[PDB]
């Protein structure tokens, strides 16, 4: 009747080590329960227990489920004693040991049990990750897909605006708010729509709102075109057309590249903590430090992403308490 606590390996993309180890975090603590976890660089250990949430993962390059961890000494035994599946199979090694005689070496241990050992056209991989003769041996659970988002940057798009934000962000930024599939995840100034595409592709309600017109309008065209069903309003995020604690999440892209600033950032703050229900997040992006403006929330992740010499993005995790 219950799940057991199985430990994973999250291996992270180095964009940045922050938002890939908090989206993990945040994802498994709300679709499970994590016993326990341990980070050393782009490793993530994992004690989860629940449903697995993976596919969601944009700064996670590779899930592996964990059989054992031992030195490059016990290598050949663990291979020796690790199941044998009914699978074509293949051993990928993701450590430093030079190159590839160690994946042929138990490639053919894995043979000589009788494996269906296939590298060209692998069902399974046995994942091998050394860390200064320390081997995470398991399997690989997730491996993801780098050409989805390059096909749905904003270039590409029916609509964008300069420098918006690019896919794998936007989807780090709805998942770090911990919204599952059929809550509602809110954009206050939505513009042409990267947060609510991310969104509505993993199968969260998305609501948009934009102060200019032809934006709520091209962000509209750019949801119809990736086939998501989601609302875009014309309005405020300094008076936003909703109810209070009607949103589970908040994630959104200040409009600094296109009243005053002390107005902006404290009547947005006021409103996203009226909007936002009991716990609710907001992961937002400005281009300057706005921690006094949001003391009002629990600032759970502060992070920056260097853009260019005239634009070093700030990345806030934002939670209400």
């Amino acid at each position: 009747m219950g799940r057991g606590s199985m430990k994973f390996l999250f291996y992270l993309s180095a964009d940045n080590l922050e938002i890939a180890r908090k989206e993990v975090l945040v994802l498994a603590e709300r679709y499970g329960w994590v016993e326990d976890y341990q980070f050393e660089e782009r490793l993530l250990l994992l004690d989860y227990a629940g449903e697995k949430f993976f596919e969601r993962l944009a700064y996670t390059n590779e899930v592996t489920k964990i059989y054992d961890i031992c030195s490059v000494s016990e290598l050949e035994q663990v291979f020796s004693e690790i199941p044998v599946y009914d699978r074509l199979c293949c051993v990928r090694v993701k450590g430093g040991k030079g190159k590839t005689a160690l994946e042929r070496k138990l490639g053919a241990l894995l043979w000589k049990r009788g494996a269906k050992v296939s590298v060209s056209n692998p069902e399974i991989v046995y994942k091998v990750y050394i860390q200064d003769d320390k081997c995470y041996v398991g399997l690989l659970e997730f491996e993801r897909d780098t050409r989805q988002f390059f096909l749905r940057r904003p270039d590409r798009r029916p609509f964008l605006m300069p420098s918006a934000i690019k896919p794998k962000l936007a989807r780090a930024l709805v998942n770090l708010t911990g919204v599952l599939e059929g809550e509602t995840l809110l954009d206050p100034m939505c513009g042409t729509g990267s947060f609510l595409i991310e969104a509505g592709l993993m199968g969260i309600n998305p609501i948009g709102i934009d102060f200019i017109e032809k934006i709520v309008r091209g962000c509209r065209v750019n949801l119809e075109y990736y086939g998501i069903e989601g609302s875009v309003l014309l309005g405020d995020a300094k008076n936003l057309p909703l109810r209070d604690e009607s949103v589970r999440g908040i994630a959104t892209d200040y409009p600094y590249l296109r009243g005053t600033l002390d107005e902006l950032y404290s009547k947005t703050s006021e409103e996203f903590e009226r909007v936002l229900k009991k716990g609710g997040r907001a992961a937002i992006v400005t281009n300057i430090d706005v921690e006094s403006f949001f003391s009002n929330f629990e600032i759970e992740m502060k992070t920056e992403e260097r853009v260019h010499g005239s634009l070093t993005r700030r990345i806030y995790l934002l939670r209400r308490h």
